[PDB]
């Protein structure tokens, strides 16, 4: 059948002709039999002297760690970033340097909301996420296959989350929950737009676009700087699936995104996309429209075309994914000199909370896991010990800094790009910040009247659930959006109710 | 709308005119505004100062714990267990002193195989663990729908699960695995054909039988013991659901299982089951024909009538999934004086696997989870300290014993009963125990014409995606089992190949 | 004898009557015979079925947490903080709402770079940690018994407790360590002069001051904030100990300093503070000779007159240490309204790193734990789950912000004071920062010719360890500060060499 | 001056010719600045950007890990095993396989009842922990100074532990404790003797012995077994320190156990053991005086003299203490083919305890540390995932067992021996065991009257602050083992009261 089902067929003819090898208790300590347990007499009880059993039965009931807070159902692959073009004008990092450079990476797609035994194939956004394994240490862009997000503080986030998953005392999915708080912040008009579009459903991972979504910033040789968007097309061009297909799908193979992924690469077709970049100068972000750095916002290709970078291909799987997929951790600090973070609140935010949830859920020495070893660069400072420190710990290298003994020294060309900020230092409000304009143009352009159609329809066939008072406030707001939108989704909720 | 819908309805009514909380972080400081982030100026860098955010996202990152190794998908209910019948004959355990006496309890419903976000309706076993807060401690019935299991050996459990889990390079689901260890491992043809009958698929928890499937032993007044099994019967009725209706709720209403019980409650229909012992005297075990310790047989109704004991009741759904029902743990172990262990391996086993990942999964202080807690008894012992440790440690008593302090004292009636056991301490084989017999009895008399045809519809549309050899090895057991059996399989595997 | 020696015999008096409480499991079951493990047989091996040995064991097993990553070694004990004063016109902490109310306190004192087996009386700085439960949540003054510190920026403090403790290969305190660090950053000047002085040995916890070293920002009700330092003085008078007694009793008893705290509680004499605070305006920190935020600085008496607030009263000892102390956590970023952080970089790092070592240390719900709860206050927020959950978990209320369903709403009295600051976002170096000017002060106006000869004497003696190049700096910094203190210390290390 | 002291300088010049290493943030980022922090202004807060403090200030806050429930206080070396004579006629263990064959050793010695900062000449048992890394896996032999223990059933040991520790409330050592329990169990007589007697606080770890205490069994090539004792004496020579001297120098070096064996090896003085057994036939276990398994008895020289085996030989000082020693984890459990467990009640517990106090203190994959792994041998199981996986997850291969796709096969020459047994399983009472008997021959033909007058003193010398009712039963249980014992120690007891 397919290379995804002979998985262990395969793993046995690799083995060709040899003998298996000798099963072993943890501690290396030869098994004479591992199907029977130690009791007195055949009928009598277990003892404790059978360690084989404890050993492994131990080991059994640890296997699971926290799943991930969010993004937890997902898939994996390896590959390779390739730079086809020279954008050194713009970026001094050393994965850019010359055309014709290649750098290892390491890829992750997922949904949102479900948890680890959820359906690929639903209505949610989807995790793009890639690790650069560069001379200059690791490098994350931790993007989305949407441009935009729901929202434009992260002091929102773990609330949103909430309203998108499971009610504290039922469990049970509620659209009360989901409108009540989109119905109420009305900037998640542009990407709920989105999300009930035909691309709220990619047909698998490899038919669908990654964005940085943020707006980054970059910094050149001469310590001038830009700020930038990050774009990677798919090579394998859009595609997405029907409402029916997708509904069929996640109860004939909750696991299609996995699958696709797996003997797409298994067969031969890597899947690669072309990497692209938007460039903004500073005095352009002074007389943008809105907030450049607002997450609500995309920046109109008429005025900041797509600068080709270069490609991205997977032509890898993962051999465990347990060890390479599962424990990976990518963390949107993780930015070599070259390429920096931007105000935007959003990613601000973020800049804390991803290393922070992967000392939780994998652990504090997180980083010395294989796949999040920054492999490419000699990791030297003075941090040391911690749980479960797996390396040489630096040996016995001096751990304070300064010190007149020899140790690693701060590299001054690596030091950040800085800027002068003005305004006091306070909570500032955005929820009143343009939120209906670019989704109107969405609505108008981007779609067309059969896109607009099913939208209207996708958005109604979950809002029917909702309180009425919900539905009105939600209703609201697509009417402030464009009256055609707002009442259309009036006209199917009249007949669902 | 049902109950489920209306939660945070019903929560808000539940707070007529009085005012919301204010509110605070996690130690209690009133927040002035959660909305926003503290930036230098309008369009500037987040601060480290706004404890309040990191105080929240903090607290969003560590909201996962890992899921249970198997069983991961379930709901929870709570209600009592009520004595009708006079069974202190048989055993002195305090839950079963007096007709009429009530004891609180908690259950927990799950499938097996699938993790947190998988599908109610699937076909899977199904966990019925009973929680009895008696005065003598917490009696943890960790039982399932159905009074077999798949293998007789503790050891081969690991490798069950993980034959039954995803593959470990693909993350599918792969049928290779679950066929070949089953066809390896033939004494699992009893429980197999329970699973691919109608009873595989309940309609929700409710409609479904519990077993506690072990021999247990229970002990009187007078120090005699005798062995038994714990069977409690649906009052709601034995019902299933079709594979094509199980089917389509997998898609439609993943969680099929937690809303109807939810439901159910909420709306006073409180289920019950009545609980009924089968009782075998040690000399009737001397004749038994098999293992009356091999959890892959039954006792036969028709030599060991089951004797009515009382009532199991849910009234009561949890407030908070999560501190009720996913933290819950139930340990095989936790048994008080008049109810003790038998030899069967596989509980052997369980009486050191539960507590053990309950340490892993929700720490070394599980028991002080409010849910855990054995409140209707008073905890007193030499135990102290420990991660996580919410209570006064039992303040300043003596911590060691024996002591001249006055500190707790082991009680001489709550000495266990004492077996003679003699023999070689070793493992003996098991794998050869009568593996067809019973099987038999359950294809040929307990499922008629209609029901074998569809069991082995069900069989062969699983087994059918496994390698040709594993299915030969798979229909040669079945074939053993009968000649009927295998053929109607292989009939059925020829049209499918 | 003393109190804390009759500790077991004082709770067996209180039991007078009384009989024996039933000795149980983890769960509750009773337990017939702890003395006696189950075996086969007298002389057989140990059977799995003990669940009482595995039970215990098992929790004996998981006894002890991660120490505190500093102060490590401690003492505690509970009392009140009383107003005497009134300073509402700088604050409106309801804590100093009204002269004579009484909060209750937790507190902790402890030394430094000690483990927790070192002993109390050794040179280092001490901990004198105090926990306010108010009505508007925790407030946590995390002070010293210092009023300056070893360094001026955070970045640094891990290099600086690196090389205060074991040697990463010898795990021997290193002085090449120690004083290669101090030498090589000559702001440690200061606070060195102040730990090698009389008061680097304070005769128990109860003879010494108490200092915020922070400067605070305090908001009174009209939104009007100024700067502010907090100092508690001991009502029992200073007292110290000799180099030669410290060192006798670090040996005759290295837990002098909690068997001494134990006992003045416990015998009626309740050790009290003084409660103070220094005021600087917004309009005087600009005119201040110093960085008024310069942790290596202290504002002048002369200048910033002491001005009374209350009183802090120590009358409980704790029942169970590991519960109550070794548990208990303070965060800095514990500021109740009318209580705010100023831009002292040491303070804004001290915001991160406390409750994120608590998540470590103790765990995500580290707050939950009783000594930690702010139980004068009630916690409504839209924090849900993580390990240990609990509480109640804040049942089914609606967990997302902001919603129309009546959860905790923000009270926007509560906003923080907001600045305007003015300069680049870029990392300023303060290396150079007056390091001596203040120094000389102490050494030439604070202190006396026999005191100036022992400040010495105690730092050569240490110095003396380290080698001469070190000592070469190390000097050259001292005689930068005032040249008779740099040749007095050479002198001295001449003759040790 | 010594090794230890100039190891940074060493270090240093190690670095010669060399640039010193970039310093980087833990994702391998080069780091600019690390010794100023991010802040608006020179005076201004700090920002969330400076993830170069965060990453390095968070990693600090996780440093430490659970300290060793006991034993927590030691010291650590490398160096070989070489088999001097051939002791194959009882032992097919492939560590004994030849003369001169050599296995690679890890060892780490410590006191026990003393925290992390305590100091290590105090009297106290020592630990004398031996791991060989042999081809059948690792060996651990988790050794003691003493060829004997306080108690003989492990149910005992969690309170033993916890009376020679710290009262629960006030946190100190208490006398009350330590004799009540040792007053109360005179089985302890026998190494309370021992414990009291010159070797109480040996001349550092290379001057002390090492048994392996327990009663252990040999197999041979054909399944003969023989029971057996293991010993290895310093070929330094017993050497101890005065009670004077042992107290001055806990208070100048508490690392003086530490220091000791670093600046030995260092240079050049490897301390060696030679390592011997004794061997009891199954008839001789008959035959027995006293119950051979039990911890408080030794095997008469006379009776059972020592067989020379091997030499023990430590030539390797640990790079980084916490990667080697402090994470260093020893299981008895660990036995390859050839050596195995007795029915010793204590060795029987301790075959849980170790593993499982493992998963704790370190983590669920604690074996994979790299001194934890057994890397001169092939580990392949079926174990998977788990916390921190820092290896391939063995891959792809089945992970089930049995499989048809030539996974790790068990090993029937690897088979445990197999002995009969008779008896209930139940508890039996060993509390009465001799418990004088072979304490009196210590006393009277062991020792002079200087070492029984200085026994005496030491024990007086303690228990002299205990409750006169404890000194009481104290001495009843010296005078049974021999008048003069309780005589003496009564005389000084009344002196000292
Ligand atoms: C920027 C530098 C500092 C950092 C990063 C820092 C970090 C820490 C950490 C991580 C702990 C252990 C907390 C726990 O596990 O409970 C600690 C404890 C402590 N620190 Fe700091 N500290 C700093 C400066 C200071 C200063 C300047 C003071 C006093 C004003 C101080 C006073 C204390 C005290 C008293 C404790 C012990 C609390 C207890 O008894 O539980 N620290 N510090
Ligand atoms: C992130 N989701
Ligand atoms: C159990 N499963
Ligand atoms: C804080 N030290
Ligand atoms: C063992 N200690």
């Amino acid at each position: 059948r397919d290379p995804a089902s002979d998985q262990m067929q395969h793993w046995k003819e690799q083995r060709a002709a040899q003998k298996a090898d000798v099963l072993t208790t943890g501690a290396g300590n030869p098994v004479g039999d591992k199907l029977n347990v130690i009791t007195v007499g055949p009928r009598g009880p277990l003892l404790v002297q059978d360690v084989v059993f404890t050993d492994e039965m131990a080991h059994f009931d640890r296997e699971r760690i926290p799943e991930r807070v969010v993004h937890a159902k997902g898939a994996g692959a390896f590959g390779y970033f390739e730079v086809t073009h020279d954008i050194t004008k713009y970026s001094k990092a050393k994965v850019f340097e010359h055309i014709g450079k290649k750098t290892p990476i390491a890829v992750r797609f997922s949904t949102v909301a479900g948890e680890s035994g959820s359906a690929d194939t639903v209505r949610d956004p989807r995790g793009f996420a890639v690790k650069f394994y560069t001379e200059d240490g690791n490098w994350d862009l931790v993007g989305n296959n949407t441009p935009i997000f729901f929202i434009r503080d992260p002091i929102l986030f773990p609330s949103f989350i909430h309203s998108q998953k499971r009610n504290p005392q039922t469990h049970l999915k509620d659209p009360d929950m989901v409108w009540d708080f989109w119905s109420l912040r009305p900037e998640s008009l542009h990407q709920v737009s989105f999300l009930f579009s035909d691309r709220g459903i990619p047909d698998g991972h490899r038919h669908m676009n990654g964005y940085g979504s943020h707006t980054f910033k970059l910094v050149n040789a001469n310590g001038e700087a830009v700020y930038c968007k990050f774009h990677y097309k798919t090579d394998q061009g859009i595609k997405n699936l029907s409402v029916e297909d997708a509904a069929r799908l996640s109860q004939e193979d909750p696991d299609y995104g996995i699958r696709d992924l797996f003997n797409a690469i298994a067969t031969g077709k890597y899947p690669s996309w072309t990497f692209y970049i938007q460039v903004m100068t500073f005095n352009q972000a002074e007389t943008f429209p809105f907030n450049p750095f607002d997450l609500t916002k995309v920046w109109p290709h008429k005025d900041y075309p797509l600068i080709p970078v270069g490609k991205l291909v997977l032509n890898r799987n993962p051999v465990n994914y347990f060890a390479e997929v599962e424990q990976i951790a990518f963390d949107p600090s993780n930015m070599p000199p070259g390429i920096e973070a931007s105000p935007d609140k959003m990613l601000q935010g973020r800049l804390f909370a991803y290393p922070d949830t992967h000392r939780h859920r994998l652990g504090p020495n997180y980083l010395h896991i294989p796949v999040n070893c920054p492999y490419r660069a000699r990791v030297a400072n003075y941090q040391r010990d911690g749980p479960m420190c797996m390396q040489d710990n630096q040996g016995g290298a001096p751990n304070y800094y300064p010190n007149s003994f020899g140790a690693p020294e701060q590299q001054p060309s690596a030091l950040e790009h800085s800027i002068q900020y003005s305004g006091e230092v306070r909570r500032f409000n955005t929820a009143n910040d343009d939120n209906v304009t670019q989704v109107r143009a969405f609505y108008v352009n981007v779609l067309n009247e059969e896109q607009r159609k099913r939208l209207c329809e996708n958005i109604a066939g979950h809002l029917k659930d909702a309180q009425i008072f919900i539905q009105k406030k939600a209703v609201k707001n697509f009417t402030e959006v464009h009256p055609d939108y707002g009442s259309h989704i009036q006209a199917l909720l009249d007949k669902y109710n």
